[PDB]
């Protein structure tokens, strides 16, 4: 019998009525099929990617549990929930301000993050700047603040633990739905981070190529096309990075692949 190899992120994907209603057309089989796809596509990446050059590879992602909300969360006055019909803290804007929706669906998601690897939400909302996902970062270190692998944080206010184990995606983008090879990189960057890489910096010609030398790879800090060969791919200074948070943090949280 072979040895267990600890070496799949489990995920728990959530889909909000947002992305319920203008991804998924409003069906549960083309939410389910768009989010399967996606996250395979992007397991491709990481499951291919050799973390120290040599043989710390197969190391990669697998949805555990998909949640479809098929509706706006119904929320009393002065409430809020990440999957209510408002956007926050500005109702007239498309899109809540990234941050807070984050920490929010980190607050809303609690209970059920505490049991997966990483908590990521699809959306469908144009956030200003042209900003696309958001995530907390992970590190090798027990006390992180963020990232692959559940610690609880308590919070005095809710008077229950959370969990910074999150990130999230928009598929909306200047009015418009980007595309699905835009859409895959987006994820890849925010779960990037979660597994412990920061943005890609021009310092470092080895990390952010020129056009003509493939251009820059997934963490670069202004958001990739997918149309240049280094896009859908994971720059050694991304590599170095995430090989040790994976390191330390697999025997922690990660689980054979299903
Ligand atoms: C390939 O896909 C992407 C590549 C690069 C990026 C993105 C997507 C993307 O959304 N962004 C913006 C961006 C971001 C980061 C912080 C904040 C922020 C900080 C403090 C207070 N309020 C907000 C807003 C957006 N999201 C991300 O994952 N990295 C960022 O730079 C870069
Ligand atoms: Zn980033």
């Amino acid at each position: 019998d072979p040895d267990p190899m600890k070496n799949t992120c489990k995920l728990l994907v959530v889909a909000d009525h947002r992305f319920y209603r203008y991804m998924g057309r409003g069906e549960e089989s083309t939410t389910t099929n768009y989010l399967i796809e996606l996250i395979d596509r992007v397991d491709d990446i990481y499951r291919n990617t050799a973390w120290d050059n040599a043989g710390f590879k197969g190391y990669g992602i697998q949805i555990e549990q998909i949640r479809i909300l098929k509706s706006p969360q119904e929320v009393k006055p002065g409430e809020k929930h990440y999957n209510m019909a408002k956007s926050y803290p500005n109702e007239e804007k498309d899109a809540w301000d990234v941050k807070m929706l984050l920490e929010q669906f980190s607050f809303d998601i609690a209970e059920e993050a505490s049991k997966v690897c990483l908590a990521h939400l699809f959306t469908y909302q144009d956030f200003d700047m042209g900003t696309l996902g958001l995530a907390y970062g992970g590190s090798p270190r027990a006390n992180s603040h963020g990232g692959v692998c559940p610690k609880a944080y308590y919070s005095p206010v809710g008077k229950k633990n959370i969990y910074l184990n999150s990130g999230l995606t928009s598929t909306k983008n200047y009015g418009k739905t980007i595309l699905t090879k835009e859409a895959d990189l987006v994820t890849t960057h925010e779960l990037g981070h979660n597994f412990g890489a920061e943005h890609d910096p021009d310092g470092l010609a080895e990390c952010a190529p020129n056009e003509d030398q493939g251009g820059k790879y997934v963490m670069y800090p202004i958001a990739v096309s997918g149309d240049h060969e280094n896009n859908k791919m994971f720059s050694q200074c991304s590599k170095q990075s995430i090989y040790k948070t994976i390191e330390s943090k697999a025997q922690e949280c990660f689980q054979e692949r299903s």
